[PDB]
């Protein structure tokens, strides 16, 4: 049926529906570090999310996605690999149901807490969905977690995910600031790739921060209380809604460092 992550349905299930699933350029990968080079000529990178406007949390049934207005350039990221500005649209994770695991792309095979992405789509594309439909129409932020001391802006997010419990639910989330998020260093990892939940449209361009996050064992904690399930319907815990790695093919990753 409907795609998910289960022993039926999960990503080895996903190419029946999805082709495109065994495809070139899919995501997420390892990041085999003694294998990527230092590229001397990307940009800085550039986020800027002063004037971020965020509407809404939701929970799709498989993660919780907190939208942001993106109908006038308000939060947007440029420089690096990327030509042009990208907005902000929405920003989500990818956790497990133990600390050992969650995240999607892996630095040398090691698997993070969680991993959180925000997705920007190329603005000289008009809008998201023009956008998912070019070689280089998305760009994507992934931010890696790991568990310990708490992150205080990711605190608003935790105390609200109550209210959207079950799959459908959303609640009104205004005024989060997703500076809150950012690790210190900017420095990461780029490679060409694809969105690591169907459709996987293959038009992302990735920036992998190599700093990871903290977060509190009380927060992700809160995450693994969701439901992937209805209101009113068998209890399934959101857990381990992450992708494995995929094959990298004919691809090269670079560092933004050396
Ligand atoms: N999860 C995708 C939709 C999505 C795109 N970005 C986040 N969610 C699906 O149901 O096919
Ligand atoms: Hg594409
Ligand atoms: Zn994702």
């Amino acid at each position: 049926h409907h795609w998910g992550y289960g022993k039926h349905n999960g990503p080895e299930h996903w190419h029946k529906d999805f082709p495109i699933a065994k495809g070139e350029r899919q995501s997420p990968v390892d990041i085999d570090t003694h294998t990527a080079k230092y590229d001397p000529s990307l940009k800085p990178l550039s986020v800027s999310y002063d004037q971020a406007t965020s509407l809404r949390i939701l929970n799709n049934g498989h993660a919780f996605n907190v939208e942001f207005d993106d109908s006038q350039d308000k939060a947007v990221l440029k420089g690096g690999p990327l030509d042009g500005t990208y907005r902000l649209i929405q920003f989500h994770f990818h956790w497990g149901s133990l600390d050992g695991q969650g995240s999607e792309h892996t630095v040398d095979k090691k698997k993070y807490a969680a991993e959180l992405h925000l997705v920007h789509w190329n603005t000289k594309y008009g809008d998201f969905g023009k956008a998912v439909q070019q070689p280089d129409g998305l760009a994507v932020l992934g931010i890696f977690l790991k568990v310990g001391s708490a992150k205080p802006g990711l605190q608003k997010v935790v105390d609200v995910l109550d209210s959207i419990k079950t799959k459908g639910k959303s609640a009104d989330f205004t005024n989060f600031d997703p500076r809150g998020l950012l690790p210190e260093s900017l420095d990461y990892w780029t490679y060409p790739g694809s969105l690591t939940t169907p459709p996987l449209l293959e038009c992302v361009t990735w920036i992998v921060l190599k700093e990871p996050i903290s977060v509190s064992s009380e927060q992700v904690l809160k995450f693994r209380k969701l439901n992937f399930n209805g209101e009113g319907e068998p209890e399934e815990l959101m857990v381990d809604n992450w992708r494995p790695a995929q094959p990298l093919k004919n691809r090269q990753i670079k560092a933004s460092f050396k």
